[PDB]
């Protein structure tokens, strides 16, 4: 991959492998989640952003400061096929005080159209007490030349008892850790969706998918996954096991298959 | 990537991804099986053979046969970091009327080091009766051009209870099955590893894992991984939980960091 023209956008060829696919052989929302982490990495790492966390500013190390998603918001009108050529293009822009939001446009590489975009929003959190707090002048400094500064946009309430369907006891693997031992934000889009019955995943694609994280899991935190009914449309909850803290509330939109 | 001169073996280059790697930054064992399984299934599709299956020839389909692994065996000297480029060879060689093997390199793509090696057999069966098919002269002459004639080399007993050490009620997601609707192969691989320590894992190095499949674990089943110590050795066994069928045995060694 490379920055585009202006160095403002970042843009990523990928071909989608045999594992990266399920049953329509097309790529999974979580293939697609990972890609969209992978470019947003590269993009960091091409403008000089050390690998020890996601863009921690110099400023963002010496506070103890971490980038964490609040909210990702993925919209795919077609999931490409194994052997396919994607091409993801991703830029970052600056909130104000709130956080920074990343986004992507995906296109079939072939035809030059757009099969999906994505936004998320991310904000700043302290490492050690986990207390979210509002980006300083400093740390703005050290990333604000890297975005573009005219708005360039791709583009939850909380389940009530009983869930309509559940997937419960659901853990973490030692493939869902990343380099930080961190739950890769990826394992949570799984987790919600396995609490969507068969019937619906055998016979409809994900058209749309918005997370909320509340909460990290842990590496020896167990989840329940929580879905009713609201195309078809669900709400979502993944809890900590025995009722414990929320973790993620979300939203997903289905459409039949072709 | 692409076949080789001689067509009879295929290349292909990976950058390693940010969520491929694990704590030192260096790619983890199920990544570079999840390459691996990449690169034989893109020479499946370089010589001609169809998405629908792992290589189905037209005569396996008359038959309703299908390819599964029998036996893995992985060695790795050396991880690849986030961000290098490895380079894997693959080639297929007929095992007489047993089955398939395929084999493996790893290379540093910029020293050409060998930085792994692995090696597979592989089965015909009906995935509904498991029932194992000897290659007939039909199947074989479907694939054999496509094959070195000539040896080209890249290079188990039962746990017994109470395990040392185990992980109960391992259970599949969506994400680990594959395009025809099984467990992948490498889920077992991750399952195998749940029951290892993590001391061992935190000061240690997977150098060596050899995994026998008894048989396929299905998208309802629940799984208990089983570990006793035997650099270190361990011995393995996957089994459904519940009735204790076994799924896998297999051993890893492992090298301090
Ligand atoms: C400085 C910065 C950038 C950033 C901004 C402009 C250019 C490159 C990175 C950035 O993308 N950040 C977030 C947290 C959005 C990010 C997202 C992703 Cl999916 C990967 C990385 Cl590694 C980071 C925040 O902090
Ligand atoms: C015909 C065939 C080939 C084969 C033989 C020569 C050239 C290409 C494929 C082959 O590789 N087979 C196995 C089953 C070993 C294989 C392994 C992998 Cl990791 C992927 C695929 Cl998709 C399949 C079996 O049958």
């Amino acid at each position: 991959g490379s920055l585009t023209e202006d160095g403002l956008s970042y843009k990523e060829k990928f071909v989608v492998r045999s594992y990266e696919v399920g049953s329509n052989k097309t790529a999974t929302v979580e293939t697609i989640a990972n890609l969209l982490q992978e470019v947003g990495c590269n993009h960091a790492q091409s403008v000089g952003f050390s690998t020890d966390g996601f863009a921690t500013t110099t400023t963002m190390r010496k506070l103890h400061l971490i980038w964490v998603t609040a909210r990702m918001h993925i919209e795919i009108y077609k999931y490409p096929a194994w052997g396919d050529v994607v091409e993801i293009e991703t830029w970052c822009q600056s909130e104000g005080r709130i956080g920074t939001r990343r986004d992507w446009i995906l296109k079939d590489s072939v035809t030059g159209e757009v099969t999906g975009r994505a936004t998320s929003k991310w904000v700043m959190m302290n490492q050690d007490t986990r207390r979210l707090q509002k980006v300083s002048d400093d740390v703005r400094d050290e990333y604000l030349v890297f975005c573009p500064q005219e708005p360039r946009l791709a583009f939850i309430p909380k389940l009530e008892d009983p869930a309509q369907y559940s997937m419960i006891g659901l853990k973490p693997r030692r493939a869902d850790l990343d380099m930080n031992q961190h739950v890769n934000n990826v394992t949570y889009i799984g987790w919600v969706l396995e609490s969507i019955p068969q019937e619906i995943v055998d016979t409809h694609e994900l058209q749309v998918i918005t997370l909320d994280y509340r909460r990290e899991c842990q590496q020896d935190d167990v989840v329940d996954s929580l879905t009713t009914t609201t195309d078809s449309q669900f709400l979502h909850l993944l809890r900590l096991s025995g009722d414990g803290q929320e973790i993620n509330r979300g939203t997903t939109l289905w459409r039949k298959k072709p």
